[PDB]
């Protein structure tokens, strides 16, 4: 009767007609709530993508990074970088749905938001949120754009920032759009929380809304909406929103699994390959051990993922993984030559960097980056303040990132795009242990190995905490429910079910110094897992699990390792152990504890009561 909903004069790239009808409905629907100036439909062009860039250079929200090939630098409003759990939520209509109620009493799983409440929330933020900004439209893929494995997501954003950082992790523009026609998406919304006129002033010239902040995820109206951050899994919705949270649920309903593992291609002296999947917390090394550079001679390590793991049973019963995500969106801080040799030939173009220091001429720089600078080289931190190493404060932001292309990765696996997935043999756990826990296990068994994997605890960044599965931040539903979902992959038709092991890297001796030197000679480890899935009577029995026997590992090259501390099995660290995951299971997990994870625990205490 007037012009009424439609928006079709506000857009600037693309057609609203072009759409498909559901993704019109959302684009539309949102424009009228958040009141955008404009809407640009994201085609995911290279011309697109520069001349964004441009255009935040020009602004002064990004920097150009002169010593490089089409790389940048984001500082942002330091207070968008921050412990945001809190803020970070699930609604569905019953609390216990979302995460297990706790016998005594807040739950460390999740953190859930009754639909009334929420509906409130979201009321009080989104309202003429994008006022003077475009909204834009980003169709995206995560996972490669053929698989059945795949998801697409679309993601309405009023940052820049976003859109080009999305291209780098997911696969995103006209083609997704065209793969879409009328099947179901992830509906992402996103605002950074400043309509203008500003109303507070914009800080390192870096839209936010801390106040504001609320990171919330629909699972049953296959929705995330995200309000206040600019920053990283709380922006890129694809990441940790969708391919995490939503997918954990999804996987549940549709009987696959959505991890926060790396997936690697690991290849013998005879040719032999095996795909490893690996479950470690931010700050345990994944991102290293996906990439690795091994110093055996005669294997290669190759990578599909280093981030987030899909996997599913084909009717074959292997468990296919594929990678959902496009680039790596990598820790800056200790990355270097010899920590990480292909994420530096990586991320030397087509790559944006966010929160890490910038050298006088023009390159990156950051805490263990291992690379002498030349005398009159001068570096700017990350609060664009002049700094010097003899300063108390760090040069980039301890969790600073780096956002590249994944097919730049000279180690790129040759099917980590392969639409069917690739078959994984074994899956790993671990994380930071200074005591007690050896170097490498493995698992008695399926419901043991959900066990170790439930059981896991790590060094906070002293706190030891609880963090099952590396999912602890990221738990789609019910945390029970999860273990009972895990346990259920044993009764799947034909399931070859995947080898669990254990590792700690982070294990250290009486003066504080690690007993093991990590990184490429934690290729190591994995020729002792690679045999072991082969068969080979490499392991001794012990009440954790199987170890290596003496002389197994290939300890060549290295020097007189201190073994006995490193395998070193202690019964009071153990009994210690038992009962504080016992009490930690029965509060926290309480009556949706499974059956076979009370009773992995009731076996392991015996077994150590036996020692
Ligand atoms: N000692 C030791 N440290 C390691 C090893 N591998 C990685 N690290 C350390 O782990 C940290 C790097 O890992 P991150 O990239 O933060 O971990 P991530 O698992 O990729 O984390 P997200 O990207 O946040 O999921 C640095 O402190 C490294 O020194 C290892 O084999 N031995
Ligand atoms: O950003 C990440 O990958 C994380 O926090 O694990
Ligand atoms: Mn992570
Ligand atoms: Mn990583
Ligand atoms: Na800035």
């Amino acid at each position: 009767l007037h012009n009424g909903l439609d928006f079709s004069a506000k857009v600037i790239q693309g057609s609203l007609d072009s759409l498909p009808q559901e993704v019109r409905k959302f684009v539309e629907g949102n424009a009228q709530l958040c009141q955008p100036e404009y809407i640009h439909i994201c085609d995911g062009s290279e011309e697109e993508y520069g001349r964004l860039l441009a255009h935040m250079q020009e602004e002064g929200v990004i920097r150009k990074l002169k010593k490089y090939d089409n790389c940048w630098l984001a500082l942002t409003d330091p207070r968008d970088v921050a412990r945001i759990a809190s803020k970070t939520v699930i609604i569905t209509q019953e609390q216990r749905d979302t995460v297990p109620i706790p016998k005594s009493g807040q739950s460390q799983l999740g953190r859930w938001m009754s639909e009334e409440d929420f509906e409130k929330a979201f009321n009080a933020r989104f309202p003429g949120c994008m006022k003077g900004r475009t909204m834009y439209v980003i169709p995206f893929s995560m996972g490669p754009l053929g698989s059945p494995l795949a998801k697409i997501g679309i993601e309405l954003t009023d940052s820049p920032y976003v859109v080009a950082s999305m291209r780098i992790m997911t696969r995103m523009g006209t083609s997704v759009l065209e793969a879409l026609g009328d099947g179901e998406f992830i509906k992402c919304l996103h605002s950074v929380g400043c309509p203008l006129p500003l109303k507070k002033p914009l800080v390192n010239n870096w839209a936010c809304n801390p106040e504001l902040t609320l990171i919330a995820h629909l699972p049953d109206r296959r929705e995330i909406i995200s309000f206040g951050s600019g920053y990283g899994g709380n922006s890129l919705l694809g990441k940790k929103c969708f391919a995490l949270r939503i997918a954990s649920r999804l996987a549940k309903e549709e009987g696959w699994l959505a991890e926060h593992m790396l997936i690697l291609g690991i290849t013998n002296p005879e040719g032999k390959k095996k795909y490893l999947a690996a479950a470690f917390p931010s700050a345990c090394g994944k991102t290293n051990l996906a990439m690795m550079n091994p110093t055996l001679p005669g294997w290669k390590v190759e990578c599909v993922g280093d981030d987030i793991a899909w996997m599913k049973f084909d009717a074959q019963g292997n468990l296919r993984a594929i990678n959902p995500e496009n680039g790596f969106f990598g820790v800056a801080p200790g990355t270097s030559v010899k920590t990480n040799p292909n994420a530096i030939k990586t991320i030397q173009k087509n790559t944006i960097f966010t929160n890490v220091a910038e050298t006088s001429d023009g390159g990156v720089y950051w805490e263990g980056i291992d690379e002498p600078l030349a005398p009159g080289v001068t570096i700017t931190s990350w609060k664009n303040k002049e700094w010097r190493p003899q300063d108390e404060e760090p040069c980039a932001h301890p969790n600073s990132r780096f956002c590249t292309p994944a097919s730049q990765c000279p180690i790129i696996d040759p099917a980590w795009e392969s639409p069917e997935g690739v078959p994984i043999e074994g899956i790993i756990f671990g994380g930071r242990r200074p005591a007690g826990v050896p170097l490498v296990y493995e698992a008695l068994s399926w419901q043991h190995g959900v066990f170790v994997g439930a059981a896991m605890r790590s060094e906070a960044t002293k706190v030891i905490m609880h963090d099952p599965f590396a999912m602890r931040p990221f738990f789609g539903y019910n945390f029970g429910k999860y273990l009972a979902h895990w346990l259920s992959m044993a009764h799947r038709p034909a399931a070859k079910l995947p080898k669990i092991f254990h590792v700690n890297w982070f294990r250290k001796d009486k003066n504080g110094k690690f007993l093991w030197p990590g990184f490429g000679e934690n290729s190591r480890v994995l020729e002792w897992m690679f045999g072991r899935i082969e068969g080979e009577d490499s392991a001794k029995l012990t009440p954790i699990g199987y170890v290596p026997k003496e002389d197994a590992l290939n300890l060549k090259g290295l020097g007189d390792v201190n073994v006995e501390e490193l395998f070193g099995i202690s019964k009071e660290f153990w009994e210690k152990e038992v009962e504080e995951i016992d009490k930690y299971l029965e509060d926290q997990v309480n009556a949706d504890l499974p059956y076979e994870i009370e009773r992995e625990l009731r076996a392991l205490k015996q077994r150590i009561s036996q020692m």
